[PDB]
């Protein structure tokens, strides 16, 4: 057996040498279940298109963009306010400790029994600041797949789960395509997400 610090170093080591990453997205936010596909630039640029609605979600790493084109705008606010950012793998190898969530076994991606996850509980450095989520739960398929990301927010709310299916590495992502910042003309709000 390995530690949960020699398993994320290899998770970590990874995604370092991927371009991008696509997949189906679910994701729960505000009591309401969303879903859609993701495009992942690396290290730290996101979007997400919905199916059933017109809604886009874009993260530049630093801030998170809803559009609203029924209203024909925008909605900004921080992504995780009091990190540093870099993207997902930077801010859990830097702003987090790691441990297994269970074990260092296989389990259930739901329970402790047999399943075929690894389950890793990222806790917040409070030395690195607070920040609006205190506490992430990752399970990992075999290959170091992302199967879901659990975020816990620091107000002790509802947590954030989010589920990926169908992934898929190096699709493709053109770098002018997309534009992952808010706009100018884009609304900054507080926190209407989490
Ligand atoms: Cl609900
Ligand atoms: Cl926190
Ligand atoms: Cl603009
Ligand atoms: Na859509």
């Amino acid at each position: 057996q390995i530690s949960a610090n020699q398993y994320f170093e290899g998770i970590y080591a990874k995604y370092q040498n991927i371009e991008d990453m696509q997949a189906t997205i679910n994701f729960t936010l505000k009591g309401l279940k969303q879903t859609g596909v993701l495009l992942y630039k690396f290290p730290d640029k996101f979007i997400i298109n919905l199916d059933s609605n017109n809604q886009v979600f874009v993260s530049d790493g630093e801030f998170l963009t809803v559009y609203v084109p029924s209203l024909g705008t925008s909605f900004n606010q921080q992504l995780l306010k009091g990190s540093s950012g870099g993207g997902l793998m930077k801010v859990l190898n830097s702003e987090y400790s790691v441990s297994y969530t269970n074990s260092p076994n296989l389990e259930d991606l739901d329970s402790s029994e047999p399943g075929k996850y690894i389950k890793l509980t990222f806790s917040r450095k409070l030395y690195k600041g607070a920040a609006t989520i205190n506490s992430f739960i990752i399970a990992f398929a075999p290959d170091g797949i992302i199967r879901r990301i659990t975020a816990f927010p620091t107000s002790g709310g509802r947590e954030i789960v989010i589920d990926l299916t169908a992934v898929k590495f190096n699709v493709g992502i053109l770098d002018s395509k997309f534009k992952y910042d808010p706009p100018k003309s884009s609304n900054k709000v507080d926190n209407f997400l989490y």
